[PDB]
């Protein structure tokens, strides 16, 4: 996409080497903020192939509170393994933060109802957040949350949503980011009987690894094609009820797939 | 400011009009970022006269974990005034999270404390960040936080922070919050032997209430003249030890100040 590869280009012309966390070494800028707006088409990366069938699957995992990898085991998506314990497990990440936040006085706050509920009653607030970025559990989860904290908006009918990312893998992490995100305002906006606005992305350290130099130049020579269009099949009774067959993509023919190793 | 003169110019061309929780009604834009580069001068307002005491007051009164207005009479600042209770509480607002953020357990995290030793020890980390976003304790507050999540930045030993603020009062909030930010920066900077580098501002809700108007279009009219220089007279054992006395602004010629109503 032309903002994705901007964001790459600007990476490249004004990012600062700093060695990171797992040892491999980044080029980095911080902060950046890029906006999508939905009605052109769904925000699925073109230059390069994507696996969308991932992407979907995370995402239901992530709404029905799940921090086991299981269920990804059980529908082929791998994503997640180099995190998880001997167990599956992942501790207190994404899933149980949007579902089920531990207050101190022993209750649990479930941020995507209420942020249904607040579209519904009172789509003007200023409130309608969703946050992952529990710094009371942090040290149980096995990573922090990279894409941690977000906002819907309503204005004349649509509904846009920003992301705050504190960390971003531009090669990797940002193409599945975003198609996760847009999928989710889609998502609510059914629900809520609203057309789709905006997904604004904003990133904190955003980065490229020094592995991924040749291909982020490779993909960079490519021509993006017409972003391809969402078709969902169904208008389930809640936005828990979604399911991978619910959704078609179509118009997506993307330039040939470039791999590249993750940094654990 | 320049950026600030662009961007109240921006609410008002591209601003869709919202009866907001006060009824006062609001025009407004989601989603804008925008950088100040703190080696060109402190980014205090010059288009209208600002007070550095109540904004180096109330920044004390954070870092001391302090949720009580008693501290900020005492120093003739009355902006939360509105807000705090028949006994001067606000409830677990910013000082309280910033300092004592409660686990489900029990338990207390010193977000500053972690912040100041992950500067000194990890400066490569792409988690130091501070979140005021207590979701468990969201209903015990007078006023949910506005500037909610901020992150920290280290690059060619310069310390940058990006803030993002769920809701913008352009005319009077912004400008208090900017030079509230800069001025943490260089307390933070000063305390971990790093030059200053960016501050950059990222905003959800950003708007302009309609009765503020005038004194905006006025505000609009004036040129900026050159940004002020901050200087710290004095170098504490801590960050918990700067007092009002330490801090001198260089330079600052304002045009007069402009006075506009409050929307409690
Ligand atoms: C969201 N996610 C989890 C996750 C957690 N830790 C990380 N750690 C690093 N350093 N980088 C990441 N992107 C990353 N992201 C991801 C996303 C994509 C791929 C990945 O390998 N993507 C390839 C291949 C996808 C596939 O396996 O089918 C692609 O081009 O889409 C791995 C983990
Ligand atoms: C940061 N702060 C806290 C705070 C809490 N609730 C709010 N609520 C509303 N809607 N607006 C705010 N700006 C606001 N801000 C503020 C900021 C400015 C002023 C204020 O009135 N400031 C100057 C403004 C002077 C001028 O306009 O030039 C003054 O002394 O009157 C009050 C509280
Ligand atoms: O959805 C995701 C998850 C992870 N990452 C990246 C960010 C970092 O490259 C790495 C996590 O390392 P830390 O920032 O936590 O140190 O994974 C993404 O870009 N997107
Ligand atoms: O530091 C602050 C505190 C408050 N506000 C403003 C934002 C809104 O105008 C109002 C809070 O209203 P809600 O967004 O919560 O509705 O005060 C700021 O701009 N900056």
């Amino acid at each position: 996409m032309k903002q994705y590869l901007e964001l790459m280009q600007k990476v490249l012309d004004e990012g600062t080497q700093k060695n990171d966390r797992t040892g491999t070494g980044t080029l980095s800028i911080f902060g950046h903020q890029m906006r999508f707006n939905l009605q052109d088409g769904f925000p699925l990366v073109t230059t390069k192939r994507c696996h969308l069938r991932s992407i979907i699957h995370e995402l239901l995992w992530f709404l029905q509170g799940d921090t086991n990898i299981a269920y990804l085991h059980e529908n082929n998506v791998t994503i997640w393994d180099e995190w998880a314990d001997e167990n599956g497990d992942l501790g207190p990440v994404y899933g149980k933060q949007w579902r089920a936040w531990p207050t101190p006085d022993g209750r649990h706050i479930d941020q995507i109802t209420t942020v249904l509920n607040q579209l519904k009653n009172d789509p003007d607030s200023r409130r309608i957040i969703v946050s992952a970025w529990n710094v009371g559990e942090l040290d149980k989860m096995a990573l922090a949350p990279c894409h941690a904290f977000f906002q819907f908006y309503v204005a004349d009918g649509k509904l846009s949503c920003q992301l705050y990312q504190r960390s971003c893998d531009v090669f990797l992490g940002l193409p599945f980011n975003i198609a996760s995100y847009a999928l989710l305002v889609h998502m609510m906006a059914q629900q809520c009987d609203l057309e789709v606005g905006d997904f604004v992305w904003t990133g904190g350290d955003t980065h490229l690894y020094s592995n991924h130099m040749d291909q982020t130049h490779l993909q960079l020579s490519r021509e993006p094609r017409p972003l391809p269009k969402l078709i969902i099949k169904r208008k389930p009774e809640s936005i828990f009820d979604y399911r991978f067959e619910d959704f078609e993509i179509e118009g997506y023919d993307p330039h040939p797939g470039i791999k590249a190793p993750v940094a654990i």
